[PDB]
């Protein structure tokens, strides 16, 4: 019992002023008096970083979205959204601020890899099901970011012009889905504008969509500090502001508009007030399930094997396999091999930014691999690709002279009011991880008007003879000591490079076994942030011969590339397409020297493969959380058979891309000129080749399928297809993808629409029969932008059955007499 | 001059200001005589000057159209056809021109594409503004059309463009501008279409923001045809003038009411109206001593002379542009044993279909060109057959059959009536009686006194007799907007009176062709006939047309191989192929780029007979060349108005030299241009997603390969340039550039073209823009130097659509100088670091 | 609303009129005859009224917003504003209308011709009939006497004057 109404009919004004905007960071209001909780929200959509960046407890980080839609596997989805929970509930945030489902209108979007397919019915069956499993545990999700917020440059005030058949279509559609099949609680409105108005006080999506026609009942909060006005935000449907305290919403600027006439009424505070209210109720109505505990402490209890084993699956199932000649693949365990690659030692779990986390564990590919084999495996960098050194913390210690134990590795880092007498204490004391430290609440620390400093010290000792970069990145002021001798200077002369500062660097001549002491003073932002790294220099022309020579003296090279979360991040998109850095001139000289060369490519979103012609055997990875490393073991030796589909088109090149010419924020406005052809619908309308289509992935063994029965009423459309394993050596699983053609509508289309999709497994030779139904209005529609409607236009029709968008392999002709225009759900 | 307009402005009273606020006719302002206030007649168009009437008009100088005009890349041709546009208008007795028009191709499809100038808004505007110079500096007004953004045909009355301000600015709007600042023209013609929700002949921010209170234009706007959509809002809005007459939304009734009710309008804003209409009187009245104008004047052909011939001749083949020449093909000469191909070859294909078009003095045909060179007649074989409808009956029947073939027995008869044919007694008489050339029957504006201008109901009987020239089956035909029966022996043989459906006749919108194909026997005389009714006779219609044709049918799969075995058979071939006013017309927009019909075919057979073939092609705006890699000279003749044969001969044989360059990108494949998915209307919009990204500026940024770039056109010699001075102010750029003719055996005409670029600007831009361009005639081994010289503010500025200004950007640039945008020679870099904010010119 | 609307109001909850005349004059901005908000918004969607609405005469100052805000039928012919021309003109150049305007409107006009039509029988119209002085009877004449007579106010009647009797000179 928590009665929304009769709370509403008890709160007082200022308290109810008080529910509209969220108390701190991750809560909600409490109201003592009324039995009324503080709530804790917690990013994001793939694992939940809980409270902090900073020092966070560790947690399940999941691949990401674009992979996560890769398995196309709605069960799975459902299952890891469920494990989210698990993950929650454990961090005490009892509302997740995910699943993402933007769309990847073109390829450089920053957060293109948090989000799950260029396909509005992917994508929004995707969010369904995770929403869904979120949900069925109580913990409640929120939809972002609602909607248009399809890439970074200047979001805040980015004005996505885009008419309404593509608003309809593609981008309004999964959030669509997402309500009538899975009512998340909650949606977070985007920081951007569509067509001149930002989302967060735009009736037009606020009300006259979400609420007079699709007749969702949950709770709209901002997104972070995307909140622009006082009175229309309230007025239009803008149920609570993230985070607190409170800009736009205080006692004193609401209560003023309410008694000046100016704007908004008590009617529209009530009308806000009773939303949260019922987010609250969803909360409270499943604390005897969950077991959440108000203002509780989060910790790592889900850190379990059945945890790991499920992120495994996840993680394996993700992967897809875009390439495989002569059999390259499977890998023998008895195959002499070496692993080589810029992305072979690196954990790069996930995209950059608030989706990402502190992590239980991440495994890289090489220790997959190492595990996988139980033994030593041979190893070579090849080359480099970071955007910026970090691994400083990462690999030094306290104090050198004693093991690298737990407690022992790291940095210490110690807080201080000023930069001071010997007989200043300390007012914080942390033992540091990873070397990017990102700033955090403390009582010494005035909350925004933050002033302090941090003394970061420990030991680093060389394992190899040489040169050594070390660095430094600063958002505010910071000096680099090694061996109490400045060595760098982030104080006096300071160049932006996106708050912050660029990296500066100095090489230096080390000698391995030695003792240096590390030691930053660091300035208080003006609420921060910075990374004091450290990487082995290497002579880069030299490491690619050495790589080329090393897999010429082995049967099979394993070479492990991509992007990573620096690359890809909330923040800003990509400038370009392309592989970092000399990872190309690495992958030709590795193909040349062993053509049996395997490759594994993590990145969120596309990039251009320009050797791909001689690239016998590519894997697309993703980022694959925790277990990212083993995932990638399961399915180079086998043991998972390769099952993922593409959520994205993978064009050649970054020019043959629809959103070419407009990516980019140019006069704070972004046209959506492509309209509704995005993705597939763009290239198959143009007849434009890509390297790899949606819906594409091979597998170890061959299937094949066909419509083994099909049935359409007026209203309905029912099929049975039958598909069969036809190998005879691996069993495992196939998507059987349902696309839809007008073959002849007075209106313009795509040549053909996802609307159906069922992941099949299947022993070798076994054969089974899935069926599809669906309302004609889901399979057919297209929006009439004219009468404001949708439009089950009579006509010939055509159901077309793959295993891509490409492969179509069986297909029926149907007929559309009955007539229907609707809007709704 | 007497003329005054404030003083003649306080002395209307209210019904004659409204008066002037429309038309009385399709061509006619309102004479106010007690004022002294003349009747003001207004012609089409761009490309020559048609006068009052398509049926049965007067004949006239029709020129090559836009395209190709744009083509010539040469400023002082371009005014000189401009001071002939306006010779040839006054001989109309018309004191102002219905033209030139510089809508942009976007994408190459649009109906209009070839009535245009170019891509590029640049030689757009340069081109418009020659023309309009040329057109005023001998006392004729010109009118620049179509303000603003009709792009396209399909939906046109309703088609909202959604375009951004900064494409808006940079590419649609900047040749009015250009043509404004340059050459003041005296008249603009609002679009039919809209701009972001709001038709044009009734947007303020078009017509008054813009044109009035930015750039201080001071002309008179007129609607477009019918392109008038309210009654207030347009007048308050600032269009001057509804044509045609009589007025629909102007009437005395409608706005004193609208005044008297105080909606929406009040008299200022009619006095703002009058004021300008006033001011274009006052040009045409200022201009009548200079100019012979007479009111209602007749129409003659007397500027049909040999000088306007060589002049319309020179134009042509300035305009033709060589595409390729492998092997020497071209010149033809003398000695070599040609045969001429193709179903253009005897065809006059002059301009393009709707108002731009008239009734020449005569059409060269390319055959007939080539006839006329060689002093011989001169193989030929038609090859395919590649027309949209079937026409050529008035053009070959007589009145009577037993009497020579005249120019008197020539043709057919048409007779007039109030009444239908079903219904009159045989005592009434005709009330007019016009002898037929064409078979395509125009009445959009016949005018009687029979005819009810608010309806125009009335009945044709059209007659003659018709001799075939071989045994066989000949196909007739009949298309109409109204109501038409086709007879052959009074027997009825086409029925379009029931049961029509709705086809590409009359702008798109009569009925389709419907055919009897009928087996025919030599020298017989058959009687032909046709009974039809004009729009009302048969919605709310306007007066219509009709079309009676034949053809010999013939073994279409027999004469592609006759074709190649023929070429085969001698030393070159000549192979006259493209479009024509059908396929490229006002009204509507082609389907895809293809060449009709069996083109194709005929080509790959000819080109596999004999590969020292020449394709000349004659089409507005780009088509496909599927089998390009084959064809080893190609020839663009455009549409080269009266001398169009003997302009393509001219340069066939090299007795003009090629100079044209591309005036549009020629994409491989209607896939690649950036328009592909946004060319229609649809759910009545248009919305312009390629944003400032048209043309090669699309092409360039996409390193998109085409079949031949913006600027490119080939010689019979060569030439080398390299810039030779330069100098930049901080508020000016002067360039110096040697041009050398480089070969040894021909004099050419070579074409520089100056681009920019901006080397690291923070706002997106094309790769470089033209801003500047110089045509130069060279002897064999002759050099000259060509200057070229401009404000920065007009070749380095884009338009901040942030701030709504022009903005000089500080930092480095680059100019790049060449024969085409795909042909740069010589380049510098220059530093601006001051920079600049405007608005208006 | 209290003052102006209300016999209006009163007069549709309690007598359902057949037929409505649209005022000459602008209520706050916007003529009568093409107020959405008065035609529509208040008649229709508030008060749920059917009848049709008729133009004061020569009272229609638009061809298009007249028809989208709800004037059913322009007084009198031949008509000014709504000529074929100038609506199936807004109509194929997508200024203001569609046809579904058209047809609400019509629709109205349908509805008012519809009880005219039923009610034939009864009251024995005939089209384009003649006009008669057929009912100058005495039994028309008391009825207009006796309502003319119950009209009257008596304001003033001091030292009985009123009632005049015959006898009075
Ligand atoms: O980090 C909290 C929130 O902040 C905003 O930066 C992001 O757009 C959201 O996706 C995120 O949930
Ligand atoms: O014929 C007069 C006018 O009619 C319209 O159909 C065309 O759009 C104009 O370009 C032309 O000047
Ligand atoms: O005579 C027809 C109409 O004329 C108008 O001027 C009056 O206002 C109406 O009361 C009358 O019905």
């Amino acid at each position: 019992k928590f009665d929304v109404e009769q709370l509403l009919s008890e709160l007082n004004q200022d308290e109810k002023i008080s529910l509209l905007s969220a108390v701190d960071f991750w809560h909600t209001k409490k109201i003592e008096r009324l039995g009324i909780p503080a709530v804790r929200v917690s990013d994001g959509p793939n694992g939940i970083r809980g409270t902090k960046f900073f020092d966070g407890v560790p947690s399940g980080c999941f691949p990401n979205g674009t992979g996560l839609a890769s398995t196309f596997d709605r069960d799975l989805l459902e299952t890891a959204g469920k494990l989210m929970a698990k993950e929650s509930i454990a961090k005490n945030a009892a509302v997740i601020l995910g699943p993402t489902t933007n769309m990847q209108r073109g390829p450089l979007g920053g957060r293109g890899f948090e989000s799950f397919s260029e396909d509005p019915y992917l994508a929004g069956m995707a969010t369904s099901s995770v929403v869904k499993g979120m949900q069925g545990e109580g913990i409640a999700a929120t939809v972002k970011h609602f909607v248009c917020n399809d890439l970074e440059d200047q979001r805040f005030s980015s004005n996505s012009i885009v008419s309404e058949r593509a608003l309809r279509e593609i981008y309004l559609e999964p959030f669509r889905l997402a309500v009538k099949h899975a009512n998340p609680v909650c949606i977070m409105t985007a920081y951007n504008k569509v067509n001149g108005e930002h989302c967060s006080q735009s009736k037009k999506l606020l009300i006259d969509i979400l609420r007079d026609e699709w007749k969702w009942d949950g709770m709209l909060m901002s997104d972070w500090f995307g909140t622009y006005t006082t009175a229309a935000a309230i007025k239009n449907g803008l149920d609570i502001e993230f985070p607190g305290p409170t800009r736009w919403r205080t006692r004193a600027l609401v209560s003023h508009s309410l008694n000046s006439r100016e704007q908004i009424t008590t009617e529209d505070v009530d009308d806000r007030v009773r939303q949260v209210l019922k987010m609250i109720k969803f909360v409270v109505d499943n604390l005897e399930k969950t077991g959440i505990v108000e203002n509780g402490p989060e910790s790592t209890s889900n850190n379990t094997k059945e945890t790991s084993d499920l992120l495994r699956k996840i993680a394996a199932d993700s992967i897809v396999l875009l390439k495989n000649k002569n059999n390259i693949l499977p890998l023998k365990k008895e195959d002499n091999i070496i692993v080589i690659g810029p992305n072979a030692k690196a954990k790069t779990s996930s995209g950059g930014g608030s989706a990402s986390m502190n992590s239980y564990y991440v495994v890289s590919p090489y220790e997959g691999i190492v595990n996988k084999l139980g033994k030593e495996v041979d190893y070579t960098v090849g080359a480099y690709s970071h955007k910026s050194i970090g691994g400083l913390a990462e690999s030094s210690l306290i104090d050198a002279a004693k093991p690298a134990d737990a407690e022992n590795s790291g940095l210490i880092a110690k807080f201080y009011s000023n930069p001071r007498s010997d007989d200043e204490e300390p007012f914080h004391v942390t033992k540091v991880n990873r070397s990017n430290v990102h700033l955090f609440k403390h009582e010494k620390v005035d909350p925004k008007n933050p002033y302090f400093f941090v003394t970061l010290t420990g030991q680093y000792v060389p394992q190899e003879d040489g040169d050594y970069i070390f660095s430094l990145q600063v958002y505010g002021s910071g000096l680099f000591y090694l061996n109490d001798e400045l060595i760098i200077d982030q104080k006096h002369n300071q160049e932006r490079g996106g708050a912050g500062t660029k990296e500066r660097t100095k090489k230096l001549t080390l000698k391995k076994g030695q003792v240096y002491n590390v030691r930053v003073e660091y300035g208080s932002g003006p609420a921060g942030g910075f990374q004091a790294g450290v990487i082995k220099a290497i002579d880069d022309d030299e490491e690619i011969r050495n790589a080329a020579e090393l897999a010429a003296k082995h049967d099979k090279a394993v070479l492990i590339i991509g992007l990573n979360g620096e690359w890809e991040t909330e923040g800003y998109d990509r400038e370009n397409m392309d592989l970092p850095k000399r990872t190309n001139e690495l992958v030709r000289a590795v193909l040349k020297a062993n053509p049996n060369t395997v490759i594994v490519n993590q990145s969120g979103t596309p990039v251009e493969f320009p050797w791909l012609e001689d690239a016998n055997a590519l894997v697309q990875a993703w980022y694959g959380g925790n277990e990212l490393g083993n995932a990638i073991a399961d399915v180079l030796y086998g043991d998972v058979v390769p099952n993922g589909k593409l959520s994205l088109s993978w064009p050649f090149k970054l020019q043959d891309n629809p959103a070419f010419l407009n990516f980019k924020t140019e006069f704070g406005r972004v046209i959506y000129g492509e309209d509704i052809f995005v993705g597939y619908r763009y290239y198959e309308k143009l007849q434009r080749k890509v390297a790899f289509p949606f819906g594409y992935g091979l597998s170890y063994t061959t299937f094949e399928l066909d419509i083994s029965d099909f049935k359409v009423t007026d209203d309905k459309i029912a099929i049975s297809v039958d598909v069969k394993n036809t190998g005879d050596k691996f069993a495992g699983s196939e998507v059987v993808q349902v696309y839809f053609s007008a073959l002849n509508s007075k209106v313009s289309r795509p040549v053909k629409e996802l609307k159906g999709f069922e992941k099949v497994h299947l022993e070798p030779g076994e054969k089974k029969t899935v069926n599809i139904d669906l309302e004609l209005k889901d399979a057919i529609s297209y929006f009439n932008e004219e009468l404001g409607k949708w439009h089950v236009e009579a006509g010939e029709y055509l159901v077309s059955v793959g295993t891509s968008s490409d492969d179509i392999l069986s297909v029926k002709e149907f007929k559309v007499e009955k007539e229907l225009y609707w809007k709704g759900l």
